[PDB]
């Protein structure tokens, strides 16, 4: 109940500590970094860009990301626990698909998917032993076939392990009620269920109306506007006031290297944010705070929150 | 110069001997064997599988295979690696792009195609430092705009290297003469390439033209008829030679021990409807060709030099 499955291992939920709910150390394609390293220099440079990232989000406070990268995201967890162990910052690997599933994805069933997700969360991934502690899923505005089994596997899987699930949305065409449907259709808890990219929307009554059901609520990536980002942190405060506080959940969204994407948009990401991962507690906790925010909601968003989720529960 | 690079390293010309010009080990997706290899039972019982496999196919003659498996489809050298040095047969690998690219590949200009592919030729696949022989290109219909980047790549880095570019294609839809025309709007020599899956077609007169242009022609599907019988897709290659133009000739069987990339247990229809499986060209079309009147200093041209004059990295 109380242990959650990180890079490094097993940790109790009390070392989980502030935790960023929605991150990646590279956005990538299965297969991509390990065949076409030097696309990010070097497998070594893309690592020690990752580590100092990571070491400016520790001291500005971050203890714990949750890397929500899928295997069709590059998702690689040995550089994963390469950076979290030179960085000292827990992180949490996921398993489920994103929105650039290949063939050998596209054509299986709910029941293999479910299998696949399962082998990712109960026994490790790829030869590693590393296990995934989330379960990441995309979907388009209106979901796809395809999307919808991945949605049913997902919750199948989450509800054989208590591992909590975190979705992609479009926001802007109210992603998450279909998801939520889908998912309630399995027998899904909707704690157990984060709606993702729900910041990029002014519609309350959708982040309301999903709060009031149990759904966590992702505003993972308010950083990104600033390419203004206190409108959409205005959201977390909107929320607290119509007492939803157990149901925000607050990231970045950042990255260090990102081949799926066109060429050279991190460099004007990171010269957009230079403070990367440590937007969050730098930029948006000081903002909140100076809003009348108190200190302790905050901790229960940063902090408590985040535990509740990624405790398995079958529940 | 006359040296071929291999899974196991460089070997010269006349150590490819009997050469299958268009094979897989594996159909899959990038990153899925090493991600969910229980999809194929085991790692170790696709392994096994393909050892025993290669043994029959050099018991029946064979001493290399081409693996055309690209990136996208799942390539992994490691594992040719494993099963060719297991199976005494050589494996020369493939770079390039199928039509399952992820969107870290469809998202690269062709000068970033070009880096790659030429990493997978002059410095090797992964951190294998096994080097790619030959580049594989998939088009559909009148090629997507995608597509002919890659195959603008594909054409700068043989331009490069040497090495020769294979194809796959809709024969039915003629689609070697829109291949044709953009790697030769790059200079590429036809002479470096072979325009394959080109036995599903009967339109005798698109396979001659393109030979007549220099042109390899890979009739590479002949097994997969047999579940147009494969004696009539057969004829193709008699057919060919009767028009003089047996030098233009490469035979494959396009088989493979296990594939993700299709509907779950595809790999055992096909065995039951090809229990030769890479066997099938030697055993089969072989001796249906010897009985129609090929005579074997031809089948050798075929099966052996020709898919060496192919191979051997050429500038000319
Ligand atoms: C990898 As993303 C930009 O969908 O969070
Ligand atoms: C079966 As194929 C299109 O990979 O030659
Ligand atoms: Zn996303
Ligand atoms: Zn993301
Ligand atoms: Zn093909
Ligand atoms: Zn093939």
């Amino acid at each position: 109940g109380d242990r959650i499955n990180t890079v490094r291992g097993p940790i109790t939920i009390s070392e989980a500590g502030f935790t960023l709910t929605h991150e990646h150390i590279c956005g990538s394609s299965a297969g991509f970094l390990r065949a076409w390293p030097e696309f990010f220099g070097s497998r070594k440079a893309l690592a020690e860009k990752a580590v100092r990232g990571l070491r400016r989000a520790r001291a500005a406070g971050v203890r714990t990301i949750v890397d929500v990268s899928t295997f069709d995201l590059g998702r690689d967890v040995s550089l994963l626990a390469e950076v979290s162990r030179a960085a000292d910052v827990h992180i949490v690997a996921a398993t489920g698909l994103w929105l650039d599933p290949p063939l050998s994805m596209r054509l299986r069933s709910v029941e293999e998917l479910t299998q696949f997700f399962l082998r990712e969360i109960q026994y490790g991934i790829e030869d590693t032993g590393i296990r995934a502690g989330i379960i990441k899923v995309a979907t388009t505005g209106k979901v796809t076939p395809f999307q919808e089994l991945v949605l049913r596997a997902a919750a199948r899987a989450s509800l054989a392990t208590g591992v909590p699930v975190t979705t992609h949305t479009a926001a802007s065409q109210r992603g998450g009620e279909q998801q939520a449907a889908i998912l309630e259709s399995e027998g899904l808890s909707p704690s157990r269920v984060c709606i993702g990219h729900s910041d990029a929307t002014d519609d309350l009554s959708y982040l309301t109306a999903l709060a009031a059901r149990g759904y966590l609520i992702g505003l993972d990536r308010i950083p990104h506007s600033a390419i203004s980002w206190q409108t959409r942190a205005l959201l977390i405060k909107a929320l607290i006031d119509q007492g939803y506080t157990k149901q925000i959940l607050v990231s970045n969204d950042w990255l260090f290297g990102i081949s799926s994407y066109v060429t050279n948009i991190m460099d004007v990401m990171d010269s957009g944010n230079p403070d990367g991962m440590a937007f969050i507690p730098l930029r948006v906790i000081p903002f909140l705070r100076e809003k009348g925010i108190p200190q302790e909601t905050l901790a229960g968003i940063t902090v408590t929150n985040p535990a509740r989720f990624l405790s398995p529960t079958l529940r």
